[PDB]
């Protein structure tokens, strides 16, 4: 075994908890908290993770480290009851990650490169929502069967382009930096054209102006045909609001300044089928028509606190990579408890200067556009990188269909441990291999448990399963390091020096509430499950 | 053993068939789906039952029937394995069945009984339906709570009450029936008050008129105040709804005659926002106004043939309930297949003919209201009633009531056979009892499940997942019975007349198309369940 800590541990860390959710959710997430909440949920989310990666270097400063996997770790040095139980979580937290990063994929394939290869159109005036969702289902049983035979076939060619990910993520974050310190000096035109206190969707009329001229005329523009449903200029057909108010243009990007970091500072939540507004516009009151109301930016979802946390929590997931090649390493006691680490302190660093960057250099109606109506149909992260938003689309694309092939390698890989491992009975047919030893009926389980994740069809409603599988996982780490200490058990000494009881305590309780923060429904059912187990034995 | 077919098996059948969908959610279905297509509902979930009820006729035929339950029955003559899917798919059943009659007494209790006995309050203007399901979830842990004490002290008081539970649903069946015989020549008053098509809600307003006339004056009334903001008559502030369109009564309930069935005979489906809305009336088209929209009666959820199926369906569950004595009669064998077979029959000319008569007595809008908003916050069914609408409300929530506690008395008995049976150890621990031989860690697992079904709040909610596991336990009998005969297995020669083995494979295809009708998707998890645990034998 010759391999270090930087590309033993480090790295398939770090390359493992930067994903999807950098590069389409965390400025929506920003808009919506404020930059205040948001380093709140930020810091939260990333103190379970912490404590939990304090635990696991107890695990592996105790005995040996057994060759292979981050389960046979906790089997060997825990008891075969709470490897049985981290193992199963961390197995279905993985395949619902494999199809949380295939509907990444697919949401930037069908609203960023290719808006014409879509199946399902909306048809009517309302509901775009049924054709989205249906035609998200197709292209993810097409990418899942896709990638599915592609891990039955060639894991030698996915284990080759592993690099090529990693460095598609590191050069897509440093454009983002880049363009947002020129931002200070130089910041980039995208205006957005808004009406009183609502902003529009601009991808729909031409001209952002109430009137126009052409041939030495004052003509009517098309935003006028769209609220007054007359070219003429004088009728009462318009609605009072398009009457009372007029139509401005704004800077999307005013660029980096206190002045903009102190508007973004506080909490915006809407309901859904709220619209965006601003806050310090002047804005006459007056009623709108209910025909007008698709001329605008409207929020998608409902949102508060608890349902942005369930949506960020995937994002700092990845400890339990750091030690898959735990057999490889020349000093596995020393290179796993420093690089997890190390990797969760850099990534939290680049999480909380990123929700500081695009409080700070990004206006926050812009934020709070998911799918980006209030400009032209483009990325909020992709508006403010430097060379153009095509790398940040292309590489963020590449980086979450790469991602979702790293899952559907390693979670077929974690069944067949269990199944060979014969704790279950009941997965003991999940055994069975090739001559290279590789899997197949796992892979068949697998590709048809994140296909149950597929057909949900939004990247909002898979994501706080994934947190409820994962905060499990966590919470039996620190249950099955604080009882092994609390109750003196033999063969549990780890020679950790910043472990203590009361952290993986503090630790199980913290990721225990946010369980309940994340969804308290599942939440209070696998308690049930939970309590239950505890009865039987 | 003293007990004949009437009182043994036809009664508890037929006071386990009816319930809380034929008093709150038939009118609904008859006027969103049409006569035809909810006769077509109608048809087709009561073949599934009757074809299952031809299948546990060859249960009843064959050997000597065991004394005590419909479990023991099974699974003394099926082998253990299909008694042991049946026994558990029908225990949770009855533990979600016991949820939706709870939140069915909560219902008609927070709409009809006590409105001002609600805690949480519709703040703001719109959602009013986040307080009205916070407002369900609280109640449903009292009533559950309380229910479960008293089923923990007083059995033999829940077994007395019996017959006058079943007294209340036929009185309350008898006075709609004579009431819709009475609307042939004297119809009731309930006045509805319409807009050009759209229907609106009486309960805010006083007077359905556009202007009045007080102390020899024309003044305007409270209903032009709310879609104009002005008192004035002369204002230009109006809605262009309604300026174009004028004000109209009409009957409710015009009387049965073929032009009002001719009228209810096509489907009106709406999505979640549409107006309900007659068609045979003169409309002037013109937008409305966004904030005029909580003055109309709006679709509650988006409605279609799949959704009405999935709740219609636990109407017609209640077959197995036919052989909870089948050691108390005299000849089991003879009057379990006629009870069964009666009621099954009778409960489906029931719900057939109230579809016909709702159909013809009661006009579409007023069908259409879930909840009654159309007029007054009655009843759909109480104002077709004959001595007053109060006889159906207390009725129903009396019948709903003691339903309740009907499945909380039955399911934890069911669970403790399962248990002393012994086929799955891993439920060991719910086989113990008290004295009395009364279950005490069953009862406490049917409070904890039927609790979360009570937190979903919901009757549309809850009844597609009753449909889910009532379904899956009438495939289980056909399949038992079809591969029994297929497969030339020892001791099954069932000695009914009417049986033969395409019936049981055709009950088993039509209640596994149910099952993807009523929700594709949970039905689409089952199919993974029991995929697995065939690869497991
Ligand atoms: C050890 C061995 C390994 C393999 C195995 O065991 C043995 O492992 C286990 C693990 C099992 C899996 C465990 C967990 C599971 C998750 C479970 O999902 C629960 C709820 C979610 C799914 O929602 C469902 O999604 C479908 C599809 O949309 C819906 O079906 C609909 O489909 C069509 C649409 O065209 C239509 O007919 C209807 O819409 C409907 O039929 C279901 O109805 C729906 O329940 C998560 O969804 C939740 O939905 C909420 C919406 O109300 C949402 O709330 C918010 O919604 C929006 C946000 O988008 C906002 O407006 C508001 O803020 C909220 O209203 C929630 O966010 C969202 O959580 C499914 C089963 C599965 C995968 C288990 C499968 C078996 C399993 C792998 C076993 C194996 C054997
Ligand atoms: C043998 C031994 C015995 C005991 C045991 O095993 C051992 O038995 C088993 C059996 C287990 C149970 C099996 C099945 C279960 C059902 C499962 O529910 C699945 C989905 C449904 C629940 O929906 C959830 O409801 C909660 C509460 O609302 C939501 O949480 C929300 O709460 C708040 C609201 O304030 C907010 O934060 C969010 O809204 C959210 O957090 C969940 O999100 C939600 O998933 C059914 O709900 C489905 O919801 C759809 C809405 O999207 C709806 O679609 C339609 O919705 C409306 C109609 O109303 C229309 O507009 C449209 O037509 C559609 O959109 C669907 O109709 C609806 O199906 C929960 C677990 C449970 C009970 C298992 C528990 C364990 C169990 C008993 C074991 C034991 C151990
Ligand atoms: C919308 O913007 C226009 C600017 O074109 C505002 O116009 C007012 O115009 C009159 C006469 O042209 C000036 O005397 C006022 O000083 C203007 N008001 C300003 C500059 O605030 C108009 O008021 C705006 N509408 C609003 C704010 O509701
Ligand atoms: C944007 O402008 C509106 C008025 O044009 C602001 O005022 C609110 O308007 C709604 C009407 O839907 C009223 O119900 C609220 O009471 C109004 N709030 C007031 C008067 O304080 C609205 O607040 C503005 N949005 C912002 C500032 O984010
Ligand atoms: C609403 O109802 C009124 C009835 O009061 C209709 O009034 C019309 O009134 C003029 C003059 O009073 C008559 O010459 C017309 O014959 C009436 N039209 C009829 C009876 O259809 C009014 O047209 C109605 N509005 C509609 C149908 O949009
Ligand atoms: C009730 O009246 C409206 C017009 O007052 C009817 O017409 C439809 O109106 C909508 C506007 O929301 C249009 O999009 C449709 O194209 C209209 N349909 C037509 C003209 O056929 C509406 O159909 C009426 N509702 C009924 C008869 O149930
Ligand atoms: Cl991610
Ligand atoms: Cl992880
Ligand atoms: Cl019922
Ligand atoms: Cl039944
Ligand atoms: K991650
Ligand atoms: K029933």
């Amino acid at each position: 075994p010759s391999m270090g800590t930087l590309m033993g541990v480090y790295l398939p860390c770090l390359q493992n908890i930067f994903g999807v959710i950098l590069f389409l959710r965390l400025t929506w997430m920003v808009g919506t908290a404020g930059v205040l909440q948001a380093l709140l949920i930020v810091l939260i989310c990333c103190c379970c993770t912490l404590l939990t990666a304090i635990s696991m270097s107890a695990i592996a400063t105790n005995g040996v480290v057994p060759a292979g996997g981050s389960y046979f770790m906790i089997s060997r040095s825990l008891g075969p009851e709470f490897g049985g139980a981290v193992g199963l979580c961390f197995y279905l937290g993985t395949t619902f990650a494999a199809a949380m990063y295939i509907l990444g994929a697919i949401e930037i394939l069908l609203t960023y490169i290719a808006p014409p290869a879509a199946i399902f159109y909306p048809s009517g005036a309302h509901d775009t929502s049924n054709a989205t969702l249906n035609n998200m289902r197709v292209y993810g049983t097409i990418f899942l069967t896709f990638m599915t035979l592609v891990v039955f076939v060639g894991v030698k060619y996915v284990n080759k382009f592993a690099s090529l990910f990693l460095a598609c993520v590191i050069i897509s974050i440093l454009s983002i930096y880049a363009g947002g310190i020129k931002s200070i000096f130089d910041p980039p035109v995208f205006p957005v054209c808004m009406l009183g206190n609502r902003t529009l969707s601009r991808d729909q009329f031409d001209i952002c102006a109430k009137t126009a001229v052409v041939d030495n005329e004052t003509v009517a523009t098309q935003l006028w045909s769209f609220f007054c449903h007359s070219p003429n200029l004088t009728t009462d057909s318009c609605d009072p609001y398009f009457m009372l108010n007029n139509v401005t243009e704004i800077p999307g990007i005013p660029g980096a300044a206190a002045g903009v970091l102190q508007e973004n500072l506080w909490s915006a939540y809407l309901e859904k089928g709220d619209i965006v507004e601003k806050h310090g516009l002047p804005s006459a009151d007056a009623p709108s028509l209910k025909e007008s109301l698709p001329l605008y930016v409207v929020a998608d979802i409902a949102t508060s606190f608890t349902v942005l946390v369930g949506i960020f929590f995937p994002s700092v997931t990845g400890i339990m990579a750091g030690s898959n090649r735990s057999g490889d390493l020349r000093d596995a006691q020393k290179s796993i408890p420093v690089g997890t680490i190390l990797a969760i302190i850099t990534t939290s660093l680049v999480y909380f200067s990123s929700v500081v960057l695009f409080g700070a250099c990004i206006e926050g109606v812009v934020l709070r556009d998911k799918y980006g109506d209030g400009v032209s149909r483009n990325l909020v992260v992709g508006t403010l990188a430097w060379p153009s938003p095509w790398v940040i689309v292309i590489g963020s694309f590449f980086s979450t269909c790469g991602a979702g092939l790293q899952s559907l390698t390693g979670a077929p890989r974690l069944l067949q441990a269990i199944a060979k491992d014969n704790i279950i009975p009941f997965l003991r047919v999940f055994g069975h291999g090739k001559v290279n030893g590789e899997p197949t009926w796992a892979l068949l389980l697998t590709a048809l448990i994140a296909e149950l994740g597929i057909l949900i069809a939004s990247l909002d409603m898979v994501a706080p399963i994934l947190s409820m599988f994962f905060l499990m996982c966590y919470l039996f780490v620190n249950l099955a390091c604080a009882v092994q200490t609390l109750l003196r058990t033999p063969n549990w000494r780890p020679r950790f020096k910043y472990y203590h009881w009361a952290l993986s305590f503090l630790g199980m309780s913290l990721c225990l509430a946010l369980m309940f923060v994340s969804s308290w429904y599942y939440a209070l059912v696998a308690m049930l499950i939970a309590g239950m187990i505890y009865k039987y034995i």
